């Protein structure tokens, strides 16, 4: 093909940093490699950071978006998982996300929003409220909006690497009888 590739802002966090895994296996690597098959030569810029949290990804657009040599042409956004693993305010995750469509929307860069949703844990007024900003900011920003970025692997924990293991509350018992007995004889009479 001719030309110089498109360039991409992939702006985000571990699922785009592509955490546990070797190069050239994250996320925007393996979808630079998939766009050729949609007639599309990519250069995606990964601006993956583990951990960021939205207010993180607020804090670090502009210095992002100011290091580029070339202006991206799409950005994808992709933000809240952490502000969700912290059980942050679904609505100042709203307000950091606005904050950084709206310097996007400034310099003219079309946006496309990856959907997160809570797990239950957080139990059903939390989960609601933070799975509705998602739609909120793309209606709001003329965003496109994937519903659920992470559709593909939620009914595949052969998909998923392991990672943390926070016990539930009846794990925690589990955890309690096995060791129990370990804890009282390593106690001094």
């Amino acid at each position: 093909s001719m030309g110089e590739s498109r360039v991409i802002l992939a702006f985000g966090d571990s699922l785009f940093a592509g955490y546990g895994l070797d190069k050239g296996e994250s996320y925007p690597a393996k979808l630079e490699t998939a766009l050729r098959s949609h007639g599309i030569n990519a250069r995606i810029i990964n601006a993956g950071v583990s951990g960021d949290t939205t207010a993180a990804g607020l804090q670090r657009i502009k210095f992002v978006l100011d290091s580029q040599p070339d202006k991206p042409e799409l950005a994808i956004v992709e933000l809240g998982g952490n502000d969700l693993l912290r059980g942050l305010s679904p609505a100042e995750a709203r307000q950091n996300l606005s904050g950084i469509l709206e310097e996007l929307q400034r310099r003219k860069i079309p946006i496309l929003l990856m959907g997160m949703r809570a797990p239950p844990n957080l139990g059903a007024k939390y989960q609601r409220e933070f799975d509705g900003i998602y739609p909120y900011l793309a209606e709001k920003y003329d965003a496109k909006l994937v519903p659920f970025f992470l559709e593909a692997v939620a009914d595949r924990p052969d998909l998923i690497q392991k990672a943390h293991v926070h016990p539930t509350a009846r794990g925690v018992e589990e955890l309690v009888s096995a060791t129990s007995n370990a804890v009282a004889k390593a106690l001094p009479a």
